[PDB]
């Protein structure tokens, strides 16, 4: 019944007071000393030992006592709420990673630390840092033997979460290295998805500087048609202009952004609604000519059929009501 001490020691570790630790430490046998150490405290919804807690909350000099002055072991493993969930297989290295504490991290791979051990979710420690960009952590790691291909339970990458992020800094340190930007996902999503998605421009640049290939989401979707759909207009534009694609794909790509820009009430523009949806027109009849499908008017969106020829577009220029109508027409078209 001699937990009591261990719920001393473990929180000891957990608030950083190296000295009361110590000071619990001595006077204790060696059988005492695995107990108190190893012990897995349930406090929470969680599980963790005094070593695990001292690094999720960044405590170096508590941890550098229990490595240095009481031989524990680095790959013990635990249960741990982080930013609001609560993740199961975490070594003291891999919490670290995730909380940012620099030192600590130097701490733990400069003794025993498997820089590649993954959590139940397959993620590495790198994996960790590269979803919170600290750049530092991240260079750490990977100059001490961290595997940058070890992705995800689901295939995502250290370069993909970095990319969906927005961590440009750490996006092209990858790239400098080892990593793979063609890599796909259980869902066919590759690096440059992510980042078009949610329109981190200067990532999407950086990955094609290293001749990423535009390759099909699960969804069939081109990275620009995906930078359409989430009303990415900068990002793609840029895809347009580096990529040489087929009329028809631009056409799409020109048309499901265009429509976006109605319906999208965070970004609603009907005005380059507009521009973008007779832009794909022109580039329709420009001829030797893609003429388009239309679909019947359901009282869903009014009773209106989408204009077939440029004169038909036109003539709602200035007729907003009709063009945010058009857009929901368009997408309805293209996607569902
Ligand atoms: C909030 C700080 C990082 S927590 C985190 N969540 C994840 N989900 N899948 C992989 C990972 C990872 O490496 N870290």
């Amino acid at each position: 019944h001699m937990e009591g001490l261990a719920g001393y020691v473990y929180k000891a570790a957990s608030e950083g007071k190296v000295l009361t630790l110590a000071a619990l430490l001595l006077n204790r046998s060696e059988s005492d000393i695995r107990y108190l150490l190893g012990y897995v405290s349930q406090q929470g919804g969680q599980r963790s030992t005094p070593l695990i807690i001292a690094a999720r909350n960044g405590h170096a000099k508590v941890v550098r006592l229990l490595l240095e002055h009481y031989r524990v072991q680095t790959q013990q493993t635990g249960t741990v709420r982080f930013d609001g969930y609560v993740i199961d297989g975490a070594t003291a290295l891999w919490c670290a990673a995730g909380a940012g504490h620099f030192e600590v991290v130097k701490l733990l791979v400069s003794h025993g630390a498997n820089v590649n051990h993954t959590t139940v979710t397959n993620s590495t420690p790198l994996r960790a840092a590269c979803f919170d960009g600290r750049l530092d952590i991240v260079k750490y790691l990977v100059e001490n033997n961290a595997n940058i291909s070890i992705a995800n339970k689901y295939d995502n990458t250290c370069l993909m979460i970095a990319a969906y992020k927005g961590h440009t800094d750490v996006v092209r340190y990858l790239l400098e290295q080892r990593a793979d930007p063609n890599a796909k996902a259980h869902c066919g999503a590759t690096a440059l998805h992510f980042a078009a998605e949610a329109g981190h421009i200067d990532i999407v640049k950086e990955l094609i500087k290293w001749r990423a290939a535009i390759v099909v989401n699960g969804h069939g979707m081109t990275p620009l048609k995906v930078a359409a759909e989430s009303c990415k207009a900068d990002v793609v534009e840029l895809l347009l202009s580096h990529a040489d694609c087929d009329r028809r794909s631009r056409i799409e790509a020109l048309e499901l952004l265009g429509a976006s820009f109605a319906n999208d009430r965070e970004n609603y523009d009907i005005i380059k609604t507009y521009h973008y949806l007779y832009l794909a027109m022109l580039e329709r009849f420009q001829d030797g000519i893609l003429e388009k499908e239309v679909l019947p008017p359901i009282h869903a969106y009014g009773n209106r059929t989408e204009c077939r020829n440029p004169q038909e577009l036109e003539s709602i220029r200035q007729d907003r009501d009709a063009l945010h109508m058009e857009g929901l027409i368009v997408r309805e078209r293209i996607l569902g």
